[PDB]
């Protein structure tokens, strides 16, 4: 349950901090409106312990969809930044090496022998890519009406590479040069058209039935601090120091604390 | 290489996980003093690769020596489980099969007739027990001195299991009572005096000449996890997926990652 706990513990630490700036500066990362705003500012008084009523109310209606929000946003901007980095990339990547492995066969061509890849790996099974609504579908199209350039690519660039010959130093070559246009066609795939399929995944992870991972986590986290590099070098808008707890065990002072219940529950902890 | 990957695989693994008990568990199966148990706290730390000075200086120092004993003790502790089922009888048995072929030919008996062994099958002439030092001149002495008694006792067996002649199906029955009975033998010599000789191969294993193989590799696992059957029932203290990649090679997600080329070279790898 992490954007609940997420905002839970996001109210204890701007109570605890008692000042408008950050509150505000954070406020305006959220993008609340200024009615909202007001309901979340009472709970910041009063201090003892927030009711039952306090976050069905007033928290999880606010601050549930925000921060589902800006963590879905802010996959996108962290994907545009630098995307072979991202756990999207690498997952979306890894089905798209098993479909072209698949269609390259299919297509009566060499360069299927190059993909070791079953789509079973459980590093990228269950990433939530798969799962947005169409997606995979219009991969595996994508996928046939490009196999032709792709073998084409291929053999354009195999043979500028020519130059020993060791017969499996020379597999080497086409592995690599398959695996450097694949991982082009991966992002060329969620570029299209705007961003189509890229906007399709942050439309996907705006749905209330995903569940936020650790990895949605820590871009929650840093959009919250609002973690930059900005041409002059990084910068910081907060520093907040996050621990997560798994099971109940514990790990400078941390100012929010979620407890991680293998990775089906999750909850806040006041420190 | 192996006690070395193995402790940077683990420290990889820890840092991972960010729990002060299973850490705490951990060096306690390993018996490390608080001394040392704090220069690797300090290494869990800034995870945001391991330097070669930590590797060197803090990481190989201490938990290369407490996996090695590790290992080494509890090779003992799993013989004295289940002694028939350890590598360690199956090396040490077919070595004492092929002493009992010579010394009872050498006592001029029959008996050295149903022994099947040349000593020369390669998956036990490698054996590590081979090269502790003085054991196979113990072995000899043992058991020329008791050749008389085993053919002692194989008569007497003999003798009671009689009960029809069916020859093809007499040299049977001979063949399994004396493997029973050297079975025996194995296991007595190494129990003897208190575990003498069973005591000097786990000195051996701790000597750091003796290349940690692969076999070793999982009991230490085993014991590092806790594997163990207790009567309430088959129980751990921890679950950690290890995956052994051979020779560049890869087989739910692995927490520990070793390379083993060839059984010459170990290596770890950050997952
Ligand atoms: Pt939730
Ligand atoms: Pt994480
Ligand atoms: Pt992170
Ligand atoms: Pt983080
Ligand atoms: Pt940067
Ligand atoms: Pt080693
Ligand atoms: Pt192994
Ligand atoms: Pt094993
Ligand atoms: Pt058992
Ligand atoms: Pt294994």
């Amino acid at each position: 349950c992490l954007y609940y706990a997420y905002s839970i513990s996001l109210m204890y630490y701007l109570r605890a901090k008692n000042n408008v700036k950050i509150t505000e500066d954070i406020f305006n990362k959220l993008g609340l409106k200024e009615e909202d705003r007001a309901r979340l500012r009472k709970l910041l008084s009063k201090d003892p312990a927030f009711t039952r009523d306090e976050i069905k109310t007033i928290i999880e209606p606010i601050l549930g969809r925000a921060t589902r929000d800006l963590a879905a946003e802010h996959t996108k901007v962290e994907f545009k930044s630098s995307p072979h980095d991202t756990p999207l990339f690498s997952s979306l990547h890894y089905a798209v090496e098993f479909g072209f492995k698949r269609s390259l066969q299919i297509n009566e061509s060499e360069l299927t022998l190059l993909i070791d890849n079953d789509f079973s790996n459980p590093d990228y099974t269950e990433a939530e890519i798969y799962k947005v609504s169409g997606l995979l579908d219009a991969l595996q199209e994508y996928i046939l009406t490009r196999t032709p350039s792709v073998i084409e690519e291929f053999n354009r660039q195999w043979e500028n590479k020519k130059q020993s010959l060791t017969e499996k130093e020379i597999q080497v070559h086409q592995a690599t040069i398959l695996d450097n246009i694949l991982r082009k066609e991966t992002i060329d795939f969620l570029l299209a058209e705007n961003e189509k399929h890229l906007d399709e995944y942050r439309e996907h992870l705006r749905r209330e039935f995903v569940w936020g991972s650790e990895e949605t986590l820590m871009v929650l986290h840093r959009a919250i601090q609002g973690e930059r590099m900005v041409r002059n070098e990084p910068v910081y808008d907060h520093e907040i120091i996050l621990h997560v707890h798994r099971n109940g065990a514990s790990p400078g002072s941390p100012e929010m604390i979620l407890n991680n219940e293998g990775n089906v529950h999750w909850t806040s902890i006041i420190p």
